[PDB]
Order: structure tokens, then C-alpha cells, then sequence
């Protein structure tokens, strides 16, 4: 009986993009009218360098520093929600308003970046392991940044995932723990000053990592039992921030709401 | 407006003294993808301080103040970057560096008419969110084709939109990233923020009365360079026995291009 890899299945990313759009529609309702193409990709850009701002790369500053792998962990999942919400976009986008970059080869539109050091890559040679190595780190998202300028929503993506792997943590259980905190920032006030990241000492982002101790691979890509393990990842996260049951939302209400907005 | 070649060979030697004083052999320590690396995250650095998340703080305003620093940060990298190409030889230089601009870019252009530098790589006004995003998104994909050339030009032309003065900016910055390295920046001993005082926004009132004339004048600059350098010496109450000069940093400079 083979088991099952980091590879997420067409199915479950079909589920993961009406989570996402569910999010995108909390902040603007006609989000696909009002985001262009270029927001998604200076979003992303923007993530990458927060990421790689997680590991020592100043040569000026803090010599014996070590990378901040928890903060990595979490901005790889923030990359993946503006990713999604490209590649997304990019399918409603009409074909005159398609940029010619995307369509372009990517060898013209891009130089890939390499670590000096011998290494292990991602199918596509764009991301460099281990990812515990800041050099191996600087490359891969120096090259993110130029995937994301040519819009290659949907290579990023599948990078993204090579990268959860390396790093050894469930990638999609980590997306819906950050996707349930957003949809918690949007309903408590982030767009005016309401509500803010740093609680009394510790960042919201923090309290994330034990809401998704108790989920496994499988758990949590398994057609019989992601729906469940998904939503016991978002009841830990909202009872985490004490929200009231009638502000939460299941996996099955953002399918809902997803499917009837398909008409 | 724009710097004399000659004022900024002299800005590249208070580089040199700067980065010796991180590194003592810095063109063989760094490389190349350092600095354009550090430019990249001071580009989003100059990007964030513009109200562009559209899901959170919708009132911020543009904090141009800090955009005017992140400048001139990019600034102190780029002259970095020019002088390694210089010392860096030929069958090492990296082959992005020499091919015409339109093929190792794809330049970003805002929505709404505006007008641009000489190359049309940077959008006026920069008082104007999507005028500085694609100023910046182009500024990145000069790093990555190690034109750190462009890239001076291009802030030169940022700074007169803005309305500031670089080079007193520079001279400014300059000292107090000086200032860091002797209070030991390395070690942590030192911190650039904490209690919301940020190092950096205390430099705006050493120079608020600097003429452009004084800075840029082939014969007057160095005793104006010298003054911005013991206004942020004194603001930040450092001894007179641990300031040095331009003069000192030339005759560095001098004495290590032998
Ligand atoms: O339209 C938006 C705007 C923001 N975010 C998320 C992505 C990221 O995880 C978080 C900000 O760090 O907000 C979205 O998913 N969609
Ligand atoms: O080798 C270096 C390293 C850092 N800095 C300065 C540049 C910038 O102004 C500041 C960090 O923002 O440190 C240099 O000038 N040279």
C-alpha cells in the first residue's frame, strides 16, 4: 500500500482555492474586479524578502545569528495564499488583458540564480535544499521573486511545496491554520487600526504551531478525512483567539459559498 | 541637481572607508550577488513604507521620511556594487551585466500617465503609491542584472522628485552606519530601534537647513561633508576622539589604494 507524498492532489487543491477565495472575498467581495495580476506578484515579492529577512544574511549585523525557521514555516504559507490568489486570477483574466511576460519562455525572463555549494534542487531548479542553509535560501527566493514577474503563479506553487517538504512540516495544515487567522484579523478590524499582530508580548502568527501538532500527511490530503482533520485545525485556532461560534465558519460553509457564487 | 561625476568618485572612496571598516579586504570577501541582494531587500524595505496592502490599514500614509533613508541605503549599496564590478576581472564578470537592458527586464509601468526618469525605469510622482511600486519592482530586476550603474542614476532622479537632498542624506547615513560599527552593531551590544526610537529618524534634523550648493560644490563639499558628520557625531553624543573626517576617510581611501 504506497504512500502518499507532498504532492497535493488536483482535488484538494481544487478545496484549498475555494478557502482561498472565500478569504479574498471577506476583504473585497469583487476581489477578481478590483486585484490586478501585479498585486498577487509584488505581494509574493514582498513575503520573500520577509522570508529570507528570517536568516542571517547581514554580513554588518549580528554575526552569530541562526535562520528563524518558525517565521519560515509561516511566510512560506502567506507566499502560498498570494500564489494561489495568482494563479486564480490568472484563470479569470481575459486573454487581452493576458501580459506578455507569462507567455513569454522563461530562460528570457528570468536568470536562475545558483549556490555556490553543491546541492539538491526542486524539480524545476529553481529552489535549492536544504533550506537550513541561508545561501540555499537567498537563491531560491531570489528566484521566487523573478517567477512571481513573470507571473509564473502556478510554478511557485509547486516550489513552495518541494520547500514544505525540506523543511519537514504539513504544509496544508499550516495554510489552514494562517488561512483561519486571517479570516479572524478580517472580522476583528485589521483594515482600520482595530486589531493588531502583537498581543501583549507574542505575535498571532506564533500560536499557530500547536493548533496543527496533532495532524498528520494523510490526515490531512485523505479524501475520507480532510474534511474533519481541516476543521479541527480551524476550531483549535479560533478557539485559540476565543472567537464565538457564530463568527466561525467549517470547510463545508466556504464549499458552500464557493459553489453558489460559481453561478 | 545632479551629482558631479566628481563629487561621486568622492562618495565611492567614503564607501570604500565604510566597507573596510566592516571588512578590512571586503572586494575579496564580498561578491557581487551581495550587494544586489542587499539591494533587493532595502528595494522592499522603500516599498513597505507605502500604504500598499490592500487588506489591512487602508488610512496609513506613505512614511516618505523613511523612504528618503531607504534611498540612501540603496545608495551606499550600489556605489558598493559599481566598485566591485570595477575590481572584479573580466572572465568573472557575470554575463547578465553586459546585454542591452530590454532583454534582462521586464519594466513594470503604473497604470495612470506620469512621467519617468531618462530610462523610464522610475515614476513621478514617487509621493504616489503605484508610482513607486513599479519604480522599485524595475529597480530589483537592475540588481539582478548587476547594474548598479542605472540603479545610481535612477536614485539621483528618485531624490530630485522628492525634493531632498542625497548627498547631505548620504553624508548623514554614512556617519551613523559608522556610529553602528563602533558601538558593536555585530554583537548585538548595539540596536538600530527599540522604545520606538528609531536611529535612523533622528538624522533628518542634522541636515534640514543643508543646502544642495554646500554638498555638490567641487570646492566647498568637504567642509560641508564635514559639518553633516559632526551634527550626527554630536546627536548621538559620540566622543570627538572616536569621529573621523572626510579628509581621514579620503587619505583611508589613499593609503589603501597602494
Ligand atoms: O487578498 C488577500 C490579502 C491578504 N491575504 C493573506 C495572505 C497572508 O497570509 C496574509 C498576510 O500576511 O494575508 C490573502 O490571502 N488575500
Ligand atoms: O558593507 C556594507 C554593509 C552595510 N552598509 C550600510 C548600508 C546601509 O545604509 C546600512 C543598512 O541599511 O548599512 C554599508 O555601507 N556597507
Amino acid at each position: 500500500k504506497r504512500a502518499r507524498s507532498a504532492n497535493i492532489p488536483g482535488a484538494i487543491l481544487h478545496s484549498l482555492a475555494e478557502l482561498q477565495d472565500g478569504l479574498n472575498a471577506m476583504i473585497d467581495p469583487s476581489w477578481r474586479a478590483v486585484r490586478s495580476l501585479d498585486n498577487w506578484a509584488l505581494a509574493i515579492t514582498m513575503e520573500s524578502t520577509e522570508l529570507l529577512d528570517s536568516y542571517p544574511w547581514k554580513w554588518w549585523k549580528n554575526l552569530n545569528a541562526t535562520p528563524d525557521l518558525a517565521n519560515v514555516r509561516i511566510e512560506l504559507v502567506d507566499i502560498f495564499h498570494f500564489s494561489l490568489s495568482g494563479a486564480m486570477q490568472m484563470r479569470s483574466t481575459p486573454d487581452d488583458e493576458i501580459p506578455a511576460a507569462s507567455l513569454k519562455p522563461l530562460k528570457e525572463v528570468m536568470t536562475t540564480f545558483l549556490p555556490a555549494k553543491e546541492c539538491t534542487s526542486d524539480p524545476y531548479g529553481f529552489v535549492f535544499f536544504p533550506l537550513t542553509d541561508t545561501q540555499n535560501a537567498i537563491a531560491s527566493f531570489r528566484n521566487i521573486i523573478q517567477l512571481a514577474n513573470a507571473y509564473r503563479f502556478d510554478v511557485i506553487i509547486e516550489c513552495i511545496i518541494y520547500a514544505a517538504e525540506d523543511l519537514g512540516f504539513n504544509l496544508v495544515a499550516y495554510y489552514i491554520a494562517k488561512h483561519t487567522l486571517n479570516c479572524i484579523r478580517q472580522l476583528s478590524g485589521y483594515k482600520d487600526g482595530s486589531y493588531v499582530k502583537v498581543n501583549n508580548g507574542v505575535e498571532d502568527n506564533s500560536l499557530l504551531h500547536n493548533c496543527i501538532k496533532d495532524v498528520s500527511l494523510d490526515e490531512v490530503l485523505d479524501a475520507d478525512k480532510y474534511v474533519q482533520a481541516w476543521n479541527s485545525i480551524m476550531a483549535n485556532v479560533y478557539e485559540a483567539f476565543q472567537i464565538k461560534e457564530s463568527d466561525r465558519k467549517d470547510a463545508e460553509r466556504w464549499f458552500a459559498l464557493a459553489k453558489e457564487n460559481r453561478l
